[PDB]
């Protein structure tokens, strides 16, 4: 069902990540990590301390597509180094949420206030996403039955 999913968005933050390729997406998929440039960071450890739940979706570029979408469970920190396919800032770890892809043509009814009302898959990297628009992006995505919500819950 979808009302954990939903619990989890309650009053959340939510930020476009575009990738330059599918390697990166794949990589923050497997280790549960993301890491961005320094003016990105410092917008998403202020949203981390300021929100209940902060939401990266994820875009690779060109592939006119989402590949999912994923929880920040920490602040960024300067460990074991990932092999990125590129300056880059520290390491925050992210709980997934929804591992599958949503096509941009599914999401052509979605606007975000904060970007001129643009549909949603318009934004540079770190581009922030309204509430509503946000949630609504989300729960377009189809259900990943692989992921139990309960302990993401509990990190809230």
């Amino acid at each position: 069902g979808t009302s954990k999913l939903k619990y989890v968005l309650q009053d959340a933050r939510f930020f476009l990540i575009k990738s330059n390729n599918h390697e990166n997406v794949s990589l923050a998929k497997a280790k549960g990590v993301w890491s961005t440039l320094p003016v990105n960071e410092k917008k998403l450890n202020l949203a981390f301390r300021s929100a209940r739940s902060v939401i990266l979706i994820f875009s690779v570029r060109e592939s006119g597509k989402f590949q999912g979408f994923a929880r920040l469970s920490s602040e960024s920190h300067h460990g074991s180094p990932i092999h990125w396919v590129l300056m880059l800032g520290g390491v925050f770890k992210i709980d997934w949420i929804c591992r599958r892809e949503l096509p941009f043509t599914k999401s052509a009814h979605l606007t975000n206030p904060w970007n001129e009302h643009k549909p949603v898959k318009i934004g540079r990297d770190g581009q922030e996403i309204e509430l509503e628009c946000g949630t609504q992006l989300c729960l377009l995505f189809p259900p990943d039955e692989s992921i139990d919500l309960y302990q993401v819950i509990h990190k809230m």
